[PDB]
């Protein structure tokens, strides 16, 4: 009736001909070796390092330097600041691919997010379920060296340059987890809608900052050509509205003809939660950050229990107010 | 002026003739080997297992069975419930010493607490600083097999039977962290007072439940004889008051002549925070559970920032209320 | 530097050739008699009754029956419900003009608003200042009997049929007071902007309800012809945005060519307060409903003081939660 | 099942041989005239003035000057400050009895309390019900001039010197209303207990301030002899505890042998509300200060509705925080 959903972060352990390397056997083996890490991974273990070969490091260096050249003019400020933090503390550079375990430690200390190696495109419900615990299911393999500027699937370049930097921002990290919180136990229809909102924000969203249009969608930030086109006069840009985006069809191959612009991440977050209010449901969930668990609020008592945590917090703020006078 | 205090859980890495085994060289080497783990330990690593020798396991089995016999009549209910949870999920039993890493995982998922192997009695400020991040500095060695019923220092028996079970209770875990939060940057005088409140609660506190007196202090719960005496007609028992306890002298060797009884953990917690209000300070701290960091609240802006987290939470509770009607 | 503003509701006591009756001396005397009540009125006194002459009652009956015929199709639901409440409990009918004192008692018990007899169009700052205490400065005289369907100035018909019913709704009443709260001590420039937002909402606002467009602006609800035109294909209707409305020029004589539509009163209220955030100011005000006073929040301490009221309230909600389980 | 209780302040309109003037017919007529005002009074009307005769004014002057001499040494600070405010703004003096209507206006603007003339000792439930709306049922007649220093019943001296000044303090006013809120719809047994808590606090309570014992109970503050005895070595003084006080027997004629001392009004208020939590009830009430109504919280929806008021308020405090930086 209500599909199953994880309630503890532990439980996430239960959750082509045209491809540039389809006819490379050395590459198809590198992959199986890398997917291997995702398949044997359990919550709580340090993510195993991958020793990238010089050519892999070379594909990274091209994607990196090229996109790096567009960020100052095309990216939202959250991306620039997070990309700068990654360079300062997580060894981001053009001559070496970062290790997931070092990036995860960096995200845990900045916004509480963490990474989990994944074998390649997860089911929509499992992906959003993971976002609910501030866990980003992340690929560890690189795109075939023959087409560095273009990748069908999400590779580590797309993950580490496209997603990770925005996850270092407090407000965006909360927006992402909110989409995942909203999806827990939701119907398949509601999962597809949420996946679509996700597509038009986390993946291909645009935002307005000091009158200028800027990208924040990972699919834009890890794509040289799409990045230039998203800010051009060619696609149509609509005001972000969770309801409108949820039913906007879209496709995978070519650039997007339509994008949604949010006014601010706090505005989009507010619009996403009023949207989540209207989702048909006999309960609500609230994340418990101390234990990485999902509390189900389905009675006056469970709501009262969380309220108590909130009243303790307000007590702390009252004390801070006398302390500073 | 304000002493240094950790603001990230990472930073905790910067924080006798009469002894039953003083004249045992095999034991004095077991220790150095065990202290070794504490000294080489860094935040975030799985805590290294210790292979306990049959006799060590034998000392454990005696302390365990003996105290286990008093719990139903002498221990507070939080201890009984947590001890039961430990048996059900953390393999507590008389024939094997539990591994710190399995107990820590258990605490992380229950109350967000975690353990850290420590070499033996830490400085007061560093100990309370650690409590601020819900980190319990925990010994890993066992008491000399010659005097199983008595141990000068805190050994793993005292830690795992005395402290751990109460840390599995939501309210007590928050009380402990509160003492640590209150101690951050406090003066040496204020550290000694807080250490004393800690002594009379976490270590030797008594509480009243359904008109009956019961123990919750770890030093009582891991001590056969003291446990019986604390509930007898011999010592004096006073109503718990943070101010009164902070200046009560006490000693280490013999049983305590005076104990403090709290009415409920929520009552004691409330009394401890009004106490923390009166501590001379130009700021307050609030724990950020998503990143295991300490936020210093020293301006209208930092207070506003935390308030926003609280307002998001209240939004979640409002939504839970419509969802259940 | 910061203009003076009332801080107690008591202090409000310190705050044409073309006209249809310009050449009626009996009418010009009725007015002076009525303005008289406004000029001698002090906060806290019952508002003096006015004995309306049969013809006055006749002008009322025409305006009433005519507009009454459009409400079911043109008015927002808040107006219909409040107009129904007024009929049920405040004797609204076509054959007698209601007395301000009975309407005020009705508003006090429904939303806490109250009326105050006013002599005729107040200064912008004084008008908005009054709205801050949930006091609606209200005219008591009727429009000249020669042109019942049209009135230059706000008469009692415009006040009692146009404004009063929306003030009976909890959310709209809070929106109105918010505009007044925001105006306290604000610069003249900021008063004109707020007056303009007021013009496009309270006076001539439109709102959308179940996909249909509806009026809520008093100037629409007390105007037969404007009411029909505001919902027609003739004027331009723009999405409500406090920033855009504040600088929209407008005029007095003819119908409005442009109106703003809010999605919901809660949405408009939220948009009005984010607008009020960006108003240049070294303080904020919060209404104290127990004493009808304005608290100025200009230090950590005054903010702490109000927080305490809020924490008491949250304590009440926690108790209500256990009571209902 | 649940007795009826007012939900609107309007509804309060539905709620001896040894006596010094029993054998005075001129006095017994003065009374009937004064009781008259209470019987014909309706909520919202200005309280009718009483023209006190010179001798009445003379009894007042004696009680006033005598007690006035003990306040600096025997009264809590809230009483001294409120008595000073009354002198500064409400014409308190030894040569004229204050008018209820001027005192009520004073209380409305200070703490939101108001007075209502009452004929003489009301039923316990009706008295506490009135306290729920911050309405103090107050006598308007004076004690017989023959025994100025002693009065069986509560006269205007007892009300205006004993009660009124404490009602001018924000925290005490909230404590009093809380007792009334707690009594709404409660059983007769629960009314008697609450009446007893009221007796030992509002009427005869003692409090501790800077290590010194002080009175705040109206029955103490309007009684020369009891005032001296309550602070002497003769009666027993117990720590205030709502549970203990509720079942303490007491009598009317002689001084009290036992009193309860609260540590602070905020402490007593907190202890009174935990007491109110344990009262058997399927709902909770919350006062709506804008309309002087009682909201019954008996479902997730009604609780959600009040929560929204609280979230608006927290929004105001967030804005005040940026405004002051
Ligand atoms: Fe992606
Ligand atoms: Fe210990
Ligand atoms: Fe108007
Ligand atoms: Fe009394």
């Amino acid at each position: 009736k209500v599909p199953w959903f994880p309630r503890k972060v532990s439980e996430l352990d239960k959750c082509d001909l045209d491809h540039p390397g389809f006819s490379d056997q050395v590459y198809r083996q590198r992959r199986k070796l890398i997917a291997e890490i995702a398949f044997q991974y359990k919550h709580g273990e340090p993510i195993p390092h991958v020793e990238y070969t010089a050519e892999e490091i070379a594909t990274w260096k091209e994607v990196y330097v090229t996109l790096k050249g567009l960020y100052a003019t095309h990216a939202c400020r959250e991306h620039l600041e997070g990309f700068q933090l990654l360079e300062r503390y997580c060894g981001y550079r053009e001559d070496s691919i970062p290790q997931l375990e070092d990036v995860s430690r960096f995200l845990k200390e900045r916004t509480g997010f963490q990474l989990r190696p994944v074998a390649g495109l997860l089911s929509a419900r499992d992906f959003l379920a993971s976002l609910a615990f501030r866990v980003f299911q992340c690929t560890q393999y690189i795109r075939h060296a023959s087409s560095p500027m273009h990748s069908p699937e999400p590779d580590c370049c797309h993950e580490l340059l496209g997603h990770v930097p925005m996850l270092a921002d407090r407000t965006f990290a909360q927006f992402s987890q909110d989409i995942g919180l909203a999806s827990l136990g939701a119907s398949d229809e509601e999962i597809e809608k949420l996946s679509t909102v996700y597509w038009f924000t986390v993946e291909f969203g645009l935002c307005k900052q000091n009158g200028e249009l800027k990208a924040y969608g990972a699919g834009l930030l890890s794509s040289y050509g799409e990045l230039l086109h998203s800010l051009s006069e060619e696609p149509e840009v609509r005001a972000f509205d969770p309801d409108t985006a949820a039913v906007q069809p879209y496709q995978d191959q070519t650039y997007q003809p339509v994008y949604f612009v949010s006014e601010s991440f706090n505005d989009a977050k507010d619009k996403l939660r009023n949207y989540a209010s209207r989702i048909q449901r006999p309960f609500s969930v609230k994340f418990d950050p101390y234990t990485l668990a999902i509390d189900v609020l389905d009675s006056p008592h469970t709501i009262q229990r969380s309220l108590e945590g909130v009243q303790d917090e307000l007590h702390t703020l009252a004390h801070a107010l006398s302390a500073i006078s």
